[PDB]
């Protein structure tokens, strides 16, 4: 887990982590050139406070007066299929369609949920075109008003390209204000200062900047109409409350002095510069989440990395096993390759190791009590066969008489490996009805001396137990230089325990990263309460990243 | 309690905290499918303070005069028998129920507790309906008011689907104001600026937007009666004291203050009428559901955790290693009246048990006899299983074993095996019966056993007796193994008894139900006996557990 074992393991993983980080960029690139750009225009009104004014300027008034005179009401978006269609046809470099809708009236269906009705206009050419609102598709012209069916479109200056989808929604006023509003913002930038600056953003550039030029308009129109309504509705009671007489003429007097005040009362707004839009988007942010892409492509790919580094508990090396106590014989490399690999391929390396474990075998069999020596893996798919198989051939070709028992009575499948005659296996020994010579056979290949389990016998631990077996490893050893049995794991059946008495040496045979160190200190400590001594462990199936052998020659 | 196995434990009740997790969730899912949805209306209130504005507002003049106005004393509901007709009716797509009163005037009971006279409306058409007040259902038509035994009511305009039920309360003035003032709220955003945004939350969207600018009328109106009200004072002080030049200028002073007066432009304006926000703000969807899923989630932790520290047995051979235990087998749970070593010869469990003969056959030689004894540390915990199969799966092996039952209590081997009940161990060492005839054999798992017999009124003082002695020396010489089922030690003392004679004694814990402390106790009194437990024989360990697994 230190910086070393991470780096090495990132650059182990550089495939995956480089392939998460990528796809992730990809994403986020597609993204910010998908992403439709917003654009942002801007205004400078100046007074002379402007607390009140930035909450007037979002009231519902102002905007719902734009809302009326731009007839933002009716919502008008280009079909695209897909959720990226627009994107992509941007990126194509095709102009987006627009029309203008001077006049809009659905059937006013107006439901509780749909409360917009949703149409669509299908453009024929430059001048005629079909609008379809449930199937009922009426053909109409820029000019004439189609009104039919409580439907009334006034549509005009049609796009050029035809048979585009044009998806028409009358929103309500109150949606029609709402986004608006969500759009739209003020500031004062002084605290005191007269100066404020009206942002309004979106897409079409050109639209934005005529809303917020209609939102300023209204504001001046309806700060001169205030300070003119005061004395109007003073004006308005005046005209009520004409009927003493010179009474009425100070009235009059009073009259021409509101009169004339309201043309001329014009004042304490202003429009510094009206607005235009800043070409460049401010949305989508490129540059600012592609980043946030590649930041989090490399944030989950180590949140993942670290989460499988903390998920296998296999054995990963030798020393795991050596620190319980357990002199690893040998680490077989997994080779790439139904013939024996050390007939097959002689010098392979997953060769190679099982002669390096022939040599330190040789060393550790002497001084044991007898020649036979007992293979147990510690699991199904722990290779106990392969090794066992190809340690016999190395011996055998050795010089060295060998016989390969395969006491693995349950489910072992060395006679379907070597050619066999099926009949007289060992099964068929114990049971009585086979002698000793007719179980033995001859691999071709090896050229060592071997002995299948033969049919599978209903009670296979009850056989073992049986005295013959016995009598056949006291002949085997002293007509064989070396005897080499399969039996089955001993955390699942007992047969390995019950053939370990007569094994002068016993290893076991651990899958490389299946098996876990659980599994073979219980396995060595149940040897040991049967009274076998377990000598050590066959490492198999190590990842050659992980092995030191290597091709030399 | 690791990681490792806090997220094996998740996996191995799954079950339950999904299903935990997930039934929290329906109930957060129902519970913001049916609670009546809230609409909140918003109006734009301006002055030139402000805070007078924000108490006077929600004074009991102002709403009291709506209240009296929209007859906002006299409620309405569309009645659902269960606690969530009304919403699942919303669902259901079907337009709520509404009508309207005009005039109610109820029977004026108005006791101290219900003050609240209730009547429900029996919708029976367009036009005409019925009311039971307890039971007298009055006949009536829109239009027509009617007025009996004291009630008298003016609906019109009522709803079409008929049969319906609509509760009415005629609440009283000061709770149709303290209703309305808890729902109502003004705020300033500007704290100095004269806006105000007055908002009112309720269920009926249409309803509440009326009610609002209701206020913002009676506010406004006030206004103009405060302002108006000084100039009209002064005003109708000149009317009353106009009786020349001097009688001019009073002129001129009566038409300024009827300008000034009639004017009267309020200081405060309604920006914007109260509208209704089409979504609405109560209740709150996916800020509930999501409470629901952490509340589910934090509750199976603390659920979980809590059945983890409930749990005292054995929770694996180690624990038993650990206090110097030699724990010589592990026999999982079978599945599965004949042997199990006989009857399913393959099972997991007599694997395991022949695993156990094995690591016996070795640790049995230096044995002073070939006699064992096997004690479970207590009842149910399997005792008579494992000795039963272990004798059957020693037998096909070839080796001549007695099984002697000596559970003088409450032993019931002779109910498994089949048996002549009579002349079992007791009429044995009663001397009423001699070791021929007590002799059995199980034609199954082909191993000679011995049943207790009957139970015996004093079991200790029996097994003291010197035939039992002879009984065992005489065996030992005739057979290749004697397994001895003995009650638990912690319950009587016949197992120390025995174990006098037992040249291996072994302890048969049930994985999950004894505990450590019981086979602690267990060897140490077998310690003081004289009897020296050889080790104890895990049983009973679940699938999860046990490292056996098929094979073949």
């Amino acid at each position: 887990i230190d910086l070393g074992r991470v780096i090495g393991e990132l650059i182990d993983h550089r495939k995956l982590i480089i392939s998460i980080t990528s796809v992730f960029t990809l994403f986020a690139i597609l993204y910010a050139l998908l992403a439709t750009p917003i654009y942002e225009t801007d205004a400078l009104i100046q007074i002379e406070q402007s607390a009140p004014e930035t909450a007037l300027l979002q009231s519902r008034m102002i905007l719902g007066k734009t809302i009326d005179d731009l007839n933002l009401q009716i919502q008008i978006e280009q079909k695209y299929f897909p959720v990226i269609g627009r994107g992509l046809a941007r990126l194509m470099g095709e102009k987006p369609g627009n029309i203008d809708i001077t006049r809009l009236y659905l059937p006013d269906s107006d439901d509780i949920s749909n409360n917009t009705p949703s149409i669509i206009l299908t453009v024929k050419d430059k001048e005629n075109y079909s609008i379809n609102s449930d199937g009922i598709q009426l053909n109409g012209v820029v000019g004439t008003l189609l009104n039919e069916k409580g439907i009334s479109l006034l549509v005009n200056e049609i796009d050029a390209k035809p048979g585009d989808q044009f998806v028409i929604t009358q929103l309500p006023r109150l949606k029609a204000i709402s986004d608006l509003l969500k759009s739209f913002s003020v500031a004062d930038l002084g605290k005191d200062t007269g100066m404020l600056t009206l942002t309004l953003t979106g897409d079409n550039p050109k639209r934005i900047s005529h809303i917020l030029d209609s939102i300023s308009q209204n504001y001046l129109a309806q700060n001169i109409a205030r300070q003119a309504a005061q004395d109007a509705k003073s004006l308005e009671f005046l005209n009520q409350q004409l009927p003493g007489r010179a009474v009425y003429l100070q009235l009059l007097n009073r009259q021409q002095e509101l009169n004339i005040a309201k043309s001329s009362a014009i004042g304490n707004v202003r429009i510094i510069d009206n607005a235009v839009t800043d070409p460049n988007p401010v949305r989508p942010k490129k540059t600012i989440i592609i980043v946030i892409g590649v930041v989090l492509g490399l944030i989950v790919s180590v949140v993942l990395v670290l989460f499988q580094v903390f998920l296998r508990r296999g054995i990963e090396s030798p020393e795991q096993l050596e620190e319980i106590g357990i002199n690893v014989y040998a680490s077989i490399p997994i080779s790439e390759w139904d013939t024996l690999l050390a007939v097959g391929n002689p010098a392979d390396l997953a060769v190679e190791a099982i002669r390096g474990l022939r040599t330190s075998l040789h060393f550790a069999m002497m001084e044991a009590k007898n020649n036979v020596l007992m293979i147990s893996g510690a699991s199904p798919s722990a290779g106990m066969t392969f090794i066992s198989s190809n340690l016999a051939a190395t011996i055998a070709i050795t010089g060295k008489k060998v016989l390969f028992i395969d006491a693995d009575l349950r489910k072992g499948y060395a006679h379907k490996m070597f050619g066999h005659k099926n009949d007289k296996g060992l099964s068929e020994f114990l049971s009585g009805q086979a002698a000793a010579e007719m179980i033995i056979d001859k691999v071709e290949g090896g050229g060592f001396d071997y002995i299948g389990r033969g049919q599978i016998p209903p009670n296979p631990a009850e056989l073992l137990m049986h005295p013959r077996f016995e009598q056949l490893l006291n002949w085997a050893s002293q007509n064989y230089d070396l005897i080499i049995i399969d039996t089955p794991p001993i955390l699942a059946v007992t047969d390995a325990a019950i053939i370990g008495r007569y094994a002068g040496t016993c290893l076991l045979v651990a899958r490389f990263e299946k098996n876990t160190v659980k599994e073979i200190d219980v396995s060595m400590k149940r040897f040991e309460q049967s009274g076998v001594v377990v000598k050590g462990c066959i490492l198999n199936g190590v990842v050659k990243k992980a092995s030191s052998y290597y091709r030399y020659g």
